[PDB]
């Protein structure tokens, strides 16, 4: 069994744990530990209680030092300097890294002093990080010797998994993707000084585009595709739920049902609970609290010469969440 | 205005009022009267949604209803309530154009009702049926008309946005084929809580979710630019806003290009041919900024991307303001062909 | 369920819809069965939105379309569409009770069309004509129910919030006078972007906007509790929310009182003779955390404040999911009565 | 003509300016300086491009330690240390303190010490600032001696110009207030840590009560009324313009056509152009850009007995914002 701690239990934090508790904890771990500036009654109030995700089906109690949840006593910690932390002291295998502020293989390895074995960066990492995962697609590269690792981004986990069958059934040449997501915490209800100037601006009242480097870190993530994908982000006025709409040219003709066809038989196959395959007329909503990292809407394809355009929903919380529970034991499995 | 072309506008709903608010928000530019409006609603209450609009705010005028007319800026409009345009009383009022924006009669054998009452001509504010005389985006194809022109259709805001888009690209660059996503507002066929719908995506709260819907604006393209026809497709995703839209077209250039020649053939178009048709934007900008724009595609160059052959190009606009203007410009047009 | 309460819904817009999702989301909780459904749509696109809703989320079990029946969770419900309920087979179906939810049936006079097609009572999911049998708010005067009874109406949803909440209070310091006001949630007599109603202010887009809107709920509690005949009166702000809303009462107490004592009050009734119906709330929650909660009122006791004599007391309600457990509790009741 | 700064240049800072230029420059008010600790681009493209209050028609442009603002050269300033702004070096007389953390006459006499005359706060101060005025109910208190005052909160001022003509003409024996609000920038777009566990939620999904302490504060600039008002806010998902809810005894019987006269008078007397007189069919955004205090809303009155319900639209942003002005006119004016 893995012994899990929580460092920064921001939404990302409160997800993974909850996302641990609702599926009845199928996977080897135990939360040992959350490290969290905020004072305890606090983070409580927000795991039983979430506008996007409902309320929490379990059972959150604080009880001196420790948050029980569902009979669980998970140690609260509030130090910011996390070398300091009493991991060694209390077998941490590893640190899930979610402040935002430890995204950097250097600066992500003080978990490592203070005595965790491992950390799983909650984002994109630096250039210098140990690997850069998307869980089924390519946690085989996971080996004993790392020690930080990031799990990717939301859009990316999304990305990753609908590109990857394409090329290799299809082949992609070249790339472009738009992701139409739901509004975040580093964006603003009314306009105020912000460091980017689009994401100063409502989140509520328009259409904000805005950098993401989704597109560029699937070549991290299947080398035969660096180089061949850009694209943008529009944030939009949802909560939550997120598309990834990619165009791409194929290498091959091809059709809309052979396009559809490959996706169904990754979502049936490899990629399965991964990757989804739909055909009803759904919107975003109904994919909030979906645990996939890509939805495919085999209703959306289109196919106009070799240009291709897919289309998946994500929900880019809680996928996300539920994906870094599996990278933590494809981490502590590789060999 | 004197010895003016005088119009009417079909169905008083968003667009017919959005015509009327664009003519005298810019002073009545087009040498236009509007005459009459018909509309099976209390004219009363279509007096008060010209006065006070969400999306565009307060109108800077004057409205009442005295009697048979709704007074605008002290213009005599009259109000008429008929449900059959072959009686309407468009000959007795002298009509050259009839706005046509009621959405039920969009082909030339219907639209032609109005033309028994004595219309000249009739715009369809929408995609027309196989039948009408011209399909026109003002900027790319109104050299097309003719005086023997009688039903037309002004296309759709979409179609306006994408078609002054591409037409500079596919002249320098070469088109092979695109695919358009329109990232867009909400409209009232949508719905605040789910409810029954002919559509069962557009029966789903549009305020709580990004919705697909079919759009044929890429595909009519082709109406207005005979080269592009057959070559391009898309979809439209409903998102929680209640007006401006983003054009977002993907498509693969016959030969190789960068993100600065796409640009710079955008930037030209804007400053030539396709002058306050075609805007050039490189601040940093978001989708209400373009509320209340009269053009009819504000391209973001900030936002172009090009890897190998595949382009992809973005363009704002107010889906509602841009073709309020441009059914002004193609009225001017139309009487103006030869 | 057997030897049940065989049920029928006309009309499944979304407080039918909301019926059966209740019915079938507590485990038919109660001794109902719904034996069929009248509506006009489509049963596939019916069965589709009971899949899938916005507000209340995916329904927790089975739906299909097998011939003329719509099979939930197994139960084969008989789909009809006719627009004239005396042409309704319900005496072939035994129906007990019609739950009528089309709105164009509220008196007792047009109600009676079921009772002619064979049906044995009906419940009117809506205030009622001034003809009906009895007006049920269920929790406060559903001991009113008499076997004689044949077409009733459950009231209104915000009429269900207030009652369980001004009863107890009335009776420990009596009501001089109150005002209510209503924050509501939209709902779909409501529009996205402006656009012709009936009403000035409910044309405006209700995503952008706080829209005043008449409700006659709080004078209507004197058909529930008569003592507060002619003493409450309130209207109602919509607000961008698609479900859940807040009465916030003020009223004239006729004797002193304090804060701690009206929360006491209504902590009372919420542990005693109003539980299930009103509940007692002391953490610190938001409107959405009350989303799909059956109650018909839920206090919040950290907002209450008292003036002099003056008091307000505020309550959140689901004004979609309490209501429609109400029908069902209100349909029991009914059959129940002696 | 008076010299005034403005500390703090946020929302109410940016909103205050647009005001000035909006009207005209009807007051005799020239904005010298503007100290900020953003720089000075972002700033003025805040000015230019705002979501609730659309695109200013003026010019704005920044030519070096100057915001030119239709021709206006306006000396840019970046010290977080009032006392060591060049406040007297550069003839400050007024300080428009709007950084939100220098509310009480202590910390906002820091100005002074930099050398300006005077200071307002543009919110609620402390219970030790000179004085707290509503334009237009009680501007008359202020005395030449006075250096630092508050110009009372939004709803305040929208609360105090509609019960001042009730108290004098009809009796106000008790009230409370319901205020339902437009969300603002303490608030949050998705749950996240908050020091209030309401404002920690959603502000666009949800109706949220918050804290007011606008009823109370009337007994500070009407002392008549001093313990007699309470209430409570709702916020609720709209970008800008509140609504009060005053619901209040009277002392004496009366209708609803007398209140709504009572209110009509006022408008149109001592009260012109702060409270304004409304009959027709409108909606919050209506009231958008309006720079009226309190917008009294004729066709929402109700009376029940001695009971009364009175209901005013007021732009949170944009009648403080043009009060701001009206308070450094009559502060300077004061003898
Ligand atoms: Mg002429
Ligand atoms: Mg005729
Ligand atoms: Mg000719
Ligand atoms: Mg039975
Ligand atoms: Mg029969
Ligand atoms: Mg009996």
């Amino acid at each position: 069994t893995i012994r899990v701690v929580i460092n920064g239990y921001g939404r990302i934090g409160r997800n993974i744990l909850r996302a641990h508790y609702e599926n009845g904890k199928k996977h080897d771990i135990e939360i040992v530990a959350i490290n969290d500036l905020g004072d305890p009654k606090t983070n409580a109030h927000l795991t039983r209680f979430d506008t996007a995700h409902g309320k929490f089906p379990g059972t959150v109690t604080v009880d001196g030092d420790y948050m029980v949840v569902n009979g669980d006593k998970i140690r609260v910690l509030a130090n910011r300097n996390p070398a300091e932390l009493p991991w060694g002291e209390l077998g941490v295998d590893v640190v899930l890294e979610c402040t935002g502020f430890f995204t950097s293989k250097e600066k992500a390895g003080a978990h490592l002093k203070g005595g965790a074995k491992k950390v799983i960066i909650s984002a994109p990492g630096g250039k210098d990080v140990d690997a850069t995962i998307v869980f089924g697609v390519n946690q085989n590269v996971l080996k004993a010797e790392h020690t930080v690792i990031s799990n990717a981004s939301c859009t990316t986990n999304c990305l990753a998994p609908l590109v990857k069958p394409l090329h290799d059934k299809l082949g992609v040449e070249t790339g472009l993707m738009t992701t139409v997501h739901a509004y975040t915490n580093d964006q603003v209800l009314t306009d105020v000084y912000h460091e980017d100037l689009r994401r100063a601006r409502s989140a509520t009242m328009s259409m904000i585009p805005t950098k993401t480097g989704a597109a560029a870190a699937v070549g991290l993530v299947l080398p035969e595709l660096n180089g061949k994908l850009d694209g943008f982000a529009i944030r939009v006025p949802t909560i939550n739920v997120s598309l990834v709409d990619l165009s791409f040219v194929a290498k091959r003709d091809t059709t809309v049902e052979e396009v559809n066809s490959i996706l169904q038989a990754a979502a049936e196959g490899e990629l399965k609970d991964i990757l989804t395959y739909n055909t009803e007329p759904l919107v975003s909503i109904d994919f909030n609290h979906n645990p996939a990292s890509s939805n495919f809407d085999a209703t959306l394809t289109k196919v106009s010469g070799k240009l291709v355009k897919v289309s998946s929903w994500y929900d880019n919380e809680w996928g996300f969440s539920n994906r870094m529970l599996d990278t933590t034991v494809a981490l502590m499995s590789a060999k």
